[PDB]
């Protein structure tokens, strides 16, 4: 076997998986990437496209863990992703975080998940963690990547949940039980998936709403820009993805 | 192309994915089967067999909404399964239902999916549904099944959440807000991967408890007598479904 040391110029076998849980999420992506094909498959779309040598598969889930964990498997399983990027918009539980901020996940939780009755934590089953770790790399790449663009990016600890927050005292409970900084639906659900099938991953959420009896109103209001600054920053990641020694 | 109509005797395309939470809702299965493979896959282990002219797949999947749904996608979309039985125990709503009886389920929701600060009902998100039904054709087998049997078998409504309900005032909720007769951890999410995809299912469970404050016990005395229960009559619809005309 002859190896030049430049074919990842021209394919590899690298395939991103970019995933959002909403069309609002995506979309940027998408009009990014511009050219791309679609494949109906597992009751929703996953749209495919050649970028600088790699291969991206995009598709927003639908809301919640169940459809997320599905999309997130079928990326992986059917499309043949290799790495996986998830961009959306997340309530804020720490008070440093306002609407429009960056965090990346370290790590995540389950905040519903919850079989206490014979004695375990919160957030755990058998086999199975508290906390699903995102990928070490990729998080490296995000601290470049915010730099070179100026920009503030938090880290922290993300608690996933089937149930949009609304509530300050829940709100509170998720923020204390597992020190997570922001909350949403889905990103912990994707994680147990890469996690399971050996896949590194990456979630980038954008602040949309502080979780309480406001955040409809401000998720309504916010859900677009916010989407939009997610997407942005996780074309950069791809970008950097790509250029890889 | 020719059919002589006698094929389906000697080897077809059906593949039967047969699933449960957790090991001791699987062993019983696996011991009917006797002679089997298996393949380490998505951090879980999926076994496979030769069973009379069909395919089988069979795996537990771990407890919960996530792990439930990246088995029964792995389990199409990997292992090639086209239907899919799901056998293990559940809690008691309904007070017709106790210890050992069978329940199929007509249909399901996720009983903890709450996205009500935006005006839908409870289980619903957008391009979903509350409920998502069960096979009818399997249904109407599994009556032809519970006669052959001499066995009661009811159907009804089962919601499912990532929670393990111990608790009276919850359960309530559960049963008024859904008309559900029973509630467990895994099946409306295998419900939502296989109408996904198009994989009929079928869910079937077996009570451990009342779903009250003595239900983490009940469930310890029962889980190996309900799960064996529910095993023997998913094993007889396999030989029903490999007895089609
Ligand atoms: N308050 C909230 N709860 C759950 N998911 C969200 N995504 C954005 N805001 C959210
Ligand atoms: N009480 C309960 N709650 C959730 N899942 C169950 N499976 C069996 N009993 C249960």
């Amino acid at each position: 076997g002859v190896d030049l040391g430049t074919e990842n110029l021209y394919f590899q076998s690298m395939k991103i998986a970019i995933m959002g849980a909403m069309p609002e999420e995506i979309s940027p992506i998408l009009e990014k990437i511009g050219s791309y094909k679609s494949t109906s498959y597992a009751g929703n779309k996953y749209y495919e496209a050649t970028y600088q040598g790699v291969e991206l598969v995009i598709a927003y889930s639908k809301i919640g863990k169940v459809f997320s964990a599905l999309s997130a498997a079928t990326m992986i399983e059917h499309f043949g992703a290799t790495k996986l990027l998830f961009s959306g918009v997340a309530g804020a539980i720490s008070t440093n975080l306002k609407v429009g901020d960056l965090i990346v996940a370290t790590k995540l939780s389950q905040h519903d998940l919850d079989i206490t009755a014979f004695g375990h934590p919160y957030g755990y089953v058998p086999e199975g963690s508290v906390f699903v770790e995102a990928d070490k790399d990729m998080i490296e790449l995000s601290k470049k990547v915010a730099l070179e663009m100026g920009k503030s990016v938090q880290e922290g600890i993300i608690a996933t949940g089937d149930q949009f927050v609304a509530n300050e005292e829940r709100k509170n409970w998720i923020g204390t039980t597992f020190g997570a900084d922001a909350l949403e639906m889905e990103g912990g659900s994707v994680g147990v998936v890469c996690n399971a099938l050996n896949i590194p991953f990456f979630i980038l959420r954008s602040i949309s709403d502080a979780a309480d009896m406001d955040a409809s109103f401000s998720f309504d209001e916010f859900l677009e820009s916010s989407a939009k600054e997610s997407a942005e920053f996780i074309m950069k990641m791809v970008d950097e993805l790509v250029a890889l020694p």
